[PDB]
């Protein structure tokens, strides 16, 4: 009878089982995202078959779907592997270390031990390690209550916390970071338990010919430093943008994007573009504050000087329409300038790079890159380059000379998380 490898590999596709959601995976008209479907789309290719996601609505319903017969041949999904083994799932080597969080409302007293858990509202996802952890707790508390939900996904606990509508509840740390720029009142009380390392799950039984690929995979995607990006993109918010930063973010986008998302959508339609691109430019550079000035020359909500906003026809800079209007015309116009071998998604990039620091200093950048023998078409390898523009070792040869190189590296990730974390809202 064939492997399961070897049924894979004959049907010339791997069905992975994951959970609907922007950490795992998620559909948005551009295309799908996730750490979990970057994780399994690139083991895929490993295998040199194609990927096809199928998403449970809860836990429970994964491991069925994954225990049946004709079922898929592993589940991604954020899963931390029970404490005790079960003969209906084995699971792989560990790729990512989380640490389980008790959140609560700023507002609210913070509990500080297990203890305090007792007297609250708490709820988590029914099936979850976090439901474990609590049966656990209630054995050596029994005044503990809990309630579980096997009909929501971990952005609607955070929500319930964040509105008032329970006091706790307990996620893993990766999933409060990704969540914390969503909600403003949400708060991490301590780490319940130590460390767990999430794993993928496969079928039960003795076939090892898929999970010794999985290992294998895993171990590369280490060494590769693939897991560190992936995780750095999808888990990475407070890490970067620091953790004041994520939940001032959140009330910056509970407060103030409504007041301006009308125009952005307006601005993006009529130029083509995807607006919450727009609208994270508009972040980084005034935090969507139309009467943001500064020192520079820049002014208004997409920080626009005098000679950008003439040529884009902004008679206002003040005016928040006409500074998204002008700020977004002159992103596309920069955008379709940029030559033609430049391709997309990188194209983005460049063209947010010379939103910043203009088509010709990074033309200098470019040249640089090709000189130190990399690829003047690729954002990473520009990237590199950029910040010597701000060393006279390097300008002083250049043609432009100086500019703030580093500043343009910076500006271009925060753009690129701002743009992420927007493309990720979810409704309630
Ligand atoms: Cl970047
Ligand atoms: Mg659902
Ligand atoms: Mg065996």
């Amino acid at each position: 009878a064939p492997t399961a490898l070897e049924r894979v590999q004959k049907e010339g596709v791997l069905r992975v089982i994951t959970r609907n959601s922007p950490a795992t995976y998620f559909q948005d008209r551009n295309g799908e995202t996730g750490f979990e479907y970057e994780l399994a789309k690139r083991f895929a290719e490993r295998l040199g078959v194609e990927l096809k996601i199928e998403t449970a609505d809860n836990l429970d319903d994964l491991y069925a779907q994954l225990s049946r017969e004709g079922g898929p041949a592993l589940a991604a999904a954020g899963l931390t592997p029970g404490r005790e083994d079960d003969a209906s799932v084995r699971y792989s080597h560990t790729y990512l270390d989380v640490t389980p969080q008790i959140i609560y409302r700023n507002g609210q007293q913070r509990p500080t031990r297990p203890e305090d858990l007792v007297g609250k509202r708490i709820m988590v996802l029914k099936g979850s390690s976090h439901a474990e952890q609590l049966a656990e707790l209630k054995k050596q508390y029994p005044e503990l209550k809990y309630e579980e939900s096997d009909a929501v996904e971990v952005v609607d606990l955070l929500r319930m916390v964040d509105v008032g509508d329970i006091d706790l509840t307990l996620v893993d740390s990766n999933e409060l970071a990704m969540n914390q720029v969503y909600f403003p009142n949400v708060r991490v009380a301590f780490d319940f338990g130590e460390a767990r390392g999430l794993a993928w799950a496969l079928p039960g039984g003795d076939d090892d010919s898929l999970m010794n690929e999985v290992n294998a995979f895993l171990d590369q995607a280490k060494k590769e430093g693939l897991l560190q990006r992936l995780k750095d993109r999808y888990y990475g918010h407070v890490d970067v943008l620091g953790y004041v930063g994520a939940y001032t973010f959140a009330q910056h986008l509970q407060q103030r994007l409504p007041r301006y998302e009308s125009h952005f959508k307006q601005s993006g339609k009529q130029l083509d573009t995807d607006w919450r691109l727009l609208a994270a430019i508009g972040y980084q550079e005034s935090l969507w504050q139309p009467g943001a000035t500064s020192k520079t020359g820049v002014r208004g909500l997409m920080m626009l000087t005098n000679r950008t906003a003439q040529a884009m026809g902004v008679s206002n800079r003040l005016d928040p329409k006409q500074s998204i209007q002008g700020g977004s015309k002159y992103f596309v116009q920069i955008r379709s300038e940029l030559p033609e071998s430049i391709k997309e998604p990188d194209r983005s990039w460049f063209a947010l790079a010379a939103y910043n620091i203009g088509g010709a200093h990074l033309e200098d950048a470019r040249k640089m890159a090709e000189k130190e023998g990399l690829n003047p078409n690729k954002w990473l390898d520009v990237k590199k380059m950029l910040p010597r523009l701000a060393q006279k070792q390097w300008y002083a040869k250049t043609r432009y000379g100086y500019a703030r190189g580093g500043e343009t590296v910076h500006f271009v990730q925060n753009v690129r998380r701002y743009y992420d974390i927007l493309t990720w809202v979810t409704q309630p």
